[PDB]
Parts: C-alpha cells; structure tokens; sequence
C-alpha cells in the first residue's frame, strides 16, 4: 500500500481519505526538504475546502522554516508565473481538475516553475509522509499575503500589440472556475466585447465541474457563440492551464490545430525559433511549424516532458492537443490567458475569422479526435493493433507509446498518464473516408 493521492504527475484524492489538513500539512514538511533555498508560493483554486488545505501547506512548510508567499484564489498558472518571477524555491497549486467534488489536489514545483513529478521529487515526498509520525512543529517563518497581479497582467499583454487589437466581441466561459477574475483584470487594457457565461467563481460548480469537452458544456459555449454574433469563444478549465476555442459558427476547433496556430503566432515574434509538439497528432504541426521558419521538435505528452524539452532546446513555445500551451517567456510554463490573447491579435491583424484560419488546415490533417479505451488487457489490444497492420510495414516510432505512419494515415496509440486508459488519435493526408474506415478498424481490434 502506498498513498494513492500521489499520481505520476501531481497529488488528488477525494477528501478526506485520500487528501486531507493532516496529509497537506506533511507534504508541506516534506516540499520544504525536497527544495533549494527560497520561499514557497502557494496559491489555490475555488474549490471549497482548497483554502484549508492551502493553510494546512503553509503550516507545514513554515513549521520547516519557509517563508509562504500566499497569492492567493488564482489560476495554476499563477503559481507557476509567481514563483519564478520572485525567484521562490517552489511553489504548489492547491486545484483539483474536473474531478468529483468530494476531490482535491496539488500541483507542485521547484525554483523556476519546474514540475516536480513521481520521479523527480514527488515519490520522494510521497515516502516522506508515508513514514512521518513526527509531532508537527511550530512555525517558525512567516506568511505574506501577496495578490499583486501588476506582474503577471504586464507579462500576458507584452504577447500582443494592444494598438492593432480591433473591438471583437468574445464569449468567455470560465465555467465558473477561475478564469473570469483575470479576464476581468485584463478587460481595461484590451478593446474586446466579452460575453461572459458561468463566469462567477463558485467551488459550489451549480453548471457543473468545468470540463469543455463534456458535449453538455461545450454546447454552452457554442451557443452563446452563435446567439451573440461573438467572433470566437473561449472556455477554460477549473484552473485555467487549458483552452477551448470555438469559432463565430459555434463549432469546437480541436486543439491539435491550435499547436500550429499559435506556434505560427509567436513564430511570427520570434522568428527561427524551436517549436515542441507531442506524438499524438503531428503533421499539421510539423508542416506549420516549417512554414513559418521554425524547427519543429517531437517531444513525449505530459506537461514536464514538454517544459524539459524546451528548455534544453530553448523552445519558444510548445503545445498539446490536450489543450495545453506553453511559452518560453512565461517560466517554460502553460497559460491559458496567453493563447487566447494571440489569437484575437491574429484575427484582429489579419482579417479572417477563427474558422478561416483553420479551416483549410482542419480539411488538409482530418483527425479523429481522441479516442479513450478502458479493455480488459491493454498491453494485448495494442499487441492485436500491431499484430493486424503489420502486413503493411508502418513506420513505428516508440516516442509516446506507439506512432505508426502507414504514408497517407498514421496513429499514435498510448497508455494514458493520469488515467488507467489507453487513448487513440489518427490523422489522414487529407482523406476523411481513410480516417473513418482506420479508426473504426482499430477500435474494433481495441474491443476484442
Ligand atoms: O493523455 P494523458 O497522459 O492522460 O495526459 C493528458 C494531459 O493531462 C494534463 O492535462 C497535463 O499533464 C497534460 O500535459 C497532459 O497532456
Ligand atoms: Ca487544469
């Protein structure tokens, strides 16, 4: 037995026998070891018992002689933006994503907003707590309260030339998670119309945990779209470090087309620079990319693989399909205030709508969308997969679980690492019948 809280890349469980003050207050004791020297950001989301594990945090780590740089109800993006801004030796963001509402968790990070994950600090945290019996101290540093956004709002408008903004109008959905309070700061500096949907900040979630990609939430989103004549809508998850764009017609723009997008965007700032992607979906990205002068670089999914590759290769930005985008400047680290930023300036300075802007892309790279799988033996439904197209001698690539590149269509097939599934993406060269007929193959080789 070991504690189940602690995943591959973070800490959720359901309070209070998976996460609860006692464990929070241990983790904060063992953060304060497993870091550099510094003090430690803590910020929370609106989940209602995310305040008292936050405090709990804090006891810990100043029982251990940190100081707390408390910031606040805020976005994870925050955390991460505020401790490496103030040079803090780390930070943890108490959220927990679209889970039940009895759940809770913790993203932590090191100095410069590096993730710590299971094999970078977490398990050692882990087996910390586990084995802790001690008698918890007393603090022994401060807390200060720090909600001073001058900073963070400064960094998000230096991605965009505020005189070539044009008034758009723009439905937000913040799903009543955090997001709305930071538009709303930065409303004064921008031009937009916002039409804002579900956009109080309510731990209660009376429209439901935030998730976009639930087709009930997505519709609310699509419909204020289309009832408001809005340019394009964005909604946000509970945390904001993930993005859904839907254009003037209403429709959901999968996010495997904003990683060419926005990497065309930021290209255009900082030009020759390197691109990092994920395996899952892959050609309209390399193709962008290249078009716009810069280096694409394949990297495994998963935000700490992404943030470490481009680090090393001084990547100006990197982006996931699942919804993530990442910008050198902001820490190496994901925003979900920054993309929709750029692409109002790219609407704004080109003249085409969102849907213009990938519609041709979305008809040249047709995808299936992500697929999830939960079989009975995933290691034998990838085996029956592989054992039934090897007759055709794809390229294979073990990057991310297992890519095949058949020449007119390719997939990318892995275990997923925050859930016990397996998840299917493919892609054709412009040929939605070959998408159909390949994706509904595999996923029948998948279920038997
Ligand atoms: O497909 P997976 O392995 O479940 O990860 C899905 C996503 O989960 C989180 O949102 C982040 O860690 C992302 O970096 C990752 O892409
Ligand atoms: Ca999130």
């Amino acid at each position: 037995m070991t504690l189940p809280a602690f995943k591959a890349y973070d800490i959720r469980g359901r309070v209070p026998d998976e996460l609860n003050e006692d464990l929070a207050r241990r983790i904060g004791v063992a953060l304060a070891a497993q870091l550099d020297q510094g003090p430690v950001v803590l910020g929370h989301d609106v989940r209602l018992a995310s305040p008292a594990l936050q405090e709990a945090l804090s006891a810990g780590l100043r029982a251990s002689g940190r100081d707390v740089i408390d910031i606040g109800l805020c976005g994870t993006e925050e955390v991460y933006f505020q401790t490496d801004y103030l040079k803090a030796a780390g930070g943890v963001m108490v959220t927990a994503s679209h889970n039940p509402m009895d759940y809770n968790g913790m993203k932590l990070v090191r100095e410069q907003a590096r993730p710590i994950s299971s094999d970078t600090g977490l398990f050692a945290i882990r087996d910390t707590v586990a084995a802790d019996t001690a008698a918890p101290g007393e603090p022994t540093a401060s807390e200060q309260s720090r909600t001073d956004k001058t900073a963070y709002l400064e960094h998000l408008l230096s991605y965009v030339d505020r005189s070539t903004l044009k008034p758009l109008k723009l439905v937000v959905n913040a799903g009543n998670g955090g997001a709305g309070l930071i538009v709303d700061l930065l409303a004064p500096h921008l031009p937009f119309e916002f039409v804002r949907v579900f956009h109080e900040p309510d731990g209660n979630f009376p429209n439901g945990i935030p998730n976009p990609l639930l087709p009930e939430n997505r519709d609310a989103t699509a419909k204020a779209v289309k009832d408001n004549g809005a340019d394009f809508g964005i909604a946000w998850d509970g945390d904001f470090d993930r993005c859904f764009f839907f254009d003037h017609t209403g429709r959901f723009i999968e996010g495997y087309y904003l990683v060419g997008l926005l990497a065309q965007a930021i290209l255009a700032k900082q030009p020759g620079g390197k691109v990092v992607h994920d395996p899952r979906l892959t050609w309209n990205t390399v193709e962008q990319v290249e078009e716009a002068g810069g280096i694409p670089v394949l990297c495994k999914s998963g935000h700490a693989f992404i943030k470490e590759k481009m680090r090393s290769e001084n990547a100006v930005y990197g982006g996931e399909m699942s919804a993530h985008h990442y910008f050198r400047e902001f820490a190496y680290a994901d925003s979900g205030m920054i993309p929709w930023l750029l692409i109002a300036e790219l609407v704004s300075q080109s003249g085409r709508s969102l849907a213009d802007l990938v519609e041709a892309r979305m008809q040249k790279f047709p995808c299936s969308g992500e697929i999830n799988f939960k079989v009975a033996d995933a290691k034998a439904s990838v085996a029956r997969v592989m054992e039934h197209y090897a007759s055709l001698s794809p390229e294979l690539d073990y990057t991310d679980g297992i890519s095949a590149d058949f020449g007119q269509w390719r997939f990318n097939l892995r275990s997923s690492n925050t859930e016990p599934l397996l998840r299917l993406n493919v892609e054709t060269r412009g040929d939605a019948a070959l998408l159909e007929t390949r994706t509904q193959e595999i996923s029948n080789l998948l279920r038997g």
